């Protein structure tokens, strides 16, 4: 699928994003089955909240979930769902599941791509109300099963950090 | 594609939805190609109204039509094209075309997937609203050329018999 | 992926579209990877205007950038992402590349689809809005890259002639 997707052109702060979920779709969250490569739902998300931004993955990339490193990137409009995204991490939320870390980046496209978030450095840069709506959502972002907390955010440095350590574990 | 997808995980009440139209999408009517695994366009339909509820199929079933088992699949908001729900039988809507049987199912998502629709076991716990227009949306459901019929419904268990002989029709 | 799809079951006036972008989606300029196989962001373009029509190519067939022949379909309402339409050209708006020659072709849904587009046989006989909103869509249709022109219109015969040039190309 994106297997032949390098995780980015420049890493840690050139990187590409296959997204999964386009900004603004209902609130349901999903995971890709690795046994069978199709998307499977796994929750519909007790919000009224919707996507707050376009939501994938690095590929090549591996997290501490067995999943690729979880991204969120921001765009003028949600873009077509499967499509890959030249991007620059600018921050990231911390998030723990009972099962251990579970970080979801902050991305802007890429300077190629677009001149609006060329000053875009930091996640504080972006508005606070996308901020709010982005904690809010993924404090709902869980499964049914008895047995998630948000704590706080990390700045591009963190992100960048969390995407080198990620790209490592990959190719472990 | 989705071949590698049971039928269920505990048939025929357990059921894997495999989702081709989300739920609003435009009133136009597609076929999988068998020979090229590739969704193609069969007819506008000459109706306003769009659908009712996400569209698709259960994966490894064999209809009298040659294709997977048709199921809707009725959820808060559309979900992803192309993605899979768990789901539970709740009835069906009774289609002849020219050429024989044509069953659409009626599902709801697993309890796994949210507590909304727990107490719904049959199809007549869901609003009339919602009845109407799929049996009006099913009406308009065919192509232009010259040579379809809608009948009533059936409850859970006609359904789960649907489901069962469709299984039992792969496997043969 | 479409590569078992014939450019069309009778051509040039008979033919086979793969939709990439859906009508009205963003304005957002994407290219299909041809050494991946995924859908790329090329562009967030500089204009308020969304896709005036379905957006993708004709299988088989080879233009003078190396990708398959591009058609916009007018459709009453947007089609399912990567859904195949069985078309008819009507006309061809001339764009240059500073690379070369960069046709996109305007064709409507095959006879068997729908009447609606029967007497459609020339892209003239399609509102004047949509034919305007077509052209300032592609004025801004490039990457930021420094180093796109916008010239007329053809009519059914010369995009009739793109098609046989193209699918000549592909075969060769
Ligand atoms: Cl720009
Ligand atoms: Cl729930
Ligand atoms: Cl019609
Ligand atoms: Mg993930
Ligand atoms: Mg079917
Ligand atoms: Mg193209
Ligand atoms: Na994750
Ligand atoms: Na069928
Ligand atoms: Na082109």
């Amino acid at each position: 699928s994106y297997s032949k997707i390098p995780a980015g052109k420049d890493l840690p702060n050139d990187i590409y994003v296959a997204i999964e979920i386009p900004a603004n779709h209902a609130p349901i969250k999903y995971e890709i089955d690795k046994d069978t490569d199709c998307l499977f739902v796994d929750r519909f998300m007790a919000t009224p909240m919707f996507y707050p931004a376009n939501y994938g993955f690095i590929p090549n990339t591996l997290a501490d979930d067995g999943d690729p490193l979880d991204v969120l990137v921001v765009t003028p409009y949600p873009v077509a769902p499967g499509s890959v995204i030249r991007a620059r991490p600018v921050g990231v939320l911390h998030m723990t599941d009972e099962a251990g870390g579970d970080a979801k980046l902050i991305a802007v496209p890429h300077d190629k791509l677009s001149v609006l978030y060329k000053d875009v450095k930091e996640y504080t840069d972006l508005p606070a109300l996308l901020l709010e709506q982005i904690k809010h959502f993924f404090e709902n972002y869980k499964d049914l099963e008895k047995g998630v907390k948000v704590e706080g955010w990390g700045n591009a440095d963190a992100a960048r950090a969390e995407i080198t350590k990620a790209v490592a574990a990959f190719q472990k």
